[PDB]
């Protein structure tokens, strides 16, 4: 059994990244069984609140985690930026040694027209995918992938490559 934390700034889309998977409040965890490459293991969810008000709790959650999933939004390049600057340093910090997937969200909006308007306003765009994965290699994790709880693309993958990491450092 695999324990997966996710964190990341407010509002990117973890709590949405595990109940959708799955299927009210700060801090949850999920508990569900996976089929990965034809066995099921147990994957143990805990979804963390991003404020800084936390850091606070938010490490105690840590204890004895296999995989982070380090969530940004795509249509966030705030968020992005924090991968670096806040979210790194905390997971190293903590736990050092636990390998990282960097999970881009929300990629359906992407194509939306009032979001891409509005990130206009500050000149800002969608954070490129080569950017994402040239961050992932820079900040030595595992992989970047991207998804979308609302379309579900890439979500069993999220999970899927959470767990095949997860099991390897673990063992
Ligand atoms: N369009 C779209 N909206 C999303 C997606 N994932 C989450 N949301 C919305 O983004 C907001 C933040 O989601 P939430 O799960 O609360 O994020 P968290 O604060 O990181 O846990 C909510 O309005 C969700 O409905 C997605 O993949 N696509
Ligand atoms: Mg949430």
């Amino acid at each position: 059994g695999v324990k997966c934390v996710l964190v990341g700034d407010g509002a990117v889309g973890k709590t949405s990244l595990v109940v959708s998977y799955t299927t009210p409040t700060a801090f949850d965890n999920f508990s569900a069984v996976v089929s990965v490459d034809g066995r099921p293991v147990r994957l143990q969810l805990c979804d963390t609140a991003g404020q800084d008000e936390f850091d606070k709790l938010r490490p105690l959650c840590y204890t004895n985690t296999d995989i982070f999933l380090l969530c940004f939004s795509v249509v966030s390049p705030s968020s992005f930026q924090n991968v670096s600057e806040k979210w790194v340093p905390e997971i190293r910090c903590h736990c050092p040694k636990a390998p990282i997937i960097l999970v881009g969200t929300q990629s359906d909006l992407r194509e939306d027209v009032k979001v891409l308007i509005e990130l206009d306003k500050c000149k800002e765009k969608p954070v490129p995918e080569e950017a994402a994965k040239l961050l992932a290699e820079e900040i030595k994790a595992a992989s970047y992938i991207e998804c979308s709880a609302l379309t579900q693309k890439n979500l069993k993958e999220v999970f899927d490559a959470a767990i095949v990491a997860g099991i390897q450092y673990s063992d």
